[PDB]
């Protein structure tokens, strides 16, 4: 970990920092289909869930898309 | 990019997939303090903003925390 401190003044009032969010694989259970399928890795960045892009999507909204899948979950994953 | 397809049946009804979200540095502008300070990198994962942990925080909420910093922004960033 490193700390970074940005401080405004009349020389520069702009942080000049654009943030995003990404959805990632936190854990795969030993007993689940994710593990049994064997393709997904913990820490993988999920790019799409069932056609819908996940960049900047909230975790809550991404979880809703998983509940919506109705037993068919097509993921696209960064590699 | 690779595709992964998980399919439920009576043999296994558990995806067994826990998701998280992380906040990351999308861009630093050429003219901004982030660039001028020189420590932050594009693609860095932000772990905390002014003491508040960012794992699983929405982008909207994280952005609110940057607006609340009032000209002093202390970040903790993943290097590990």
């Amino acid at each position: 970990m490193i700390g970074v401190l940005l401080m405004k003044s009349r020389a520069n009032e702009e942080y000049g920092l654009r943030l995003g969010s990404q959805i990632f694989v936190k854990e795969m259970t030993r007993t689940g289909l994710a593990t049994k399928d064997g393709n997904l890795h913990e820490g993988d960045i999920i790019l799409k869930i069932n056609g819908t892009v996940t960049e900047n999507m909230s975790l809550t909204d991404a979880r809703k898309l998983i509940e919506k899948s109705r037993g068919k979950l097509q993921l696209v994953v960064l590699r």
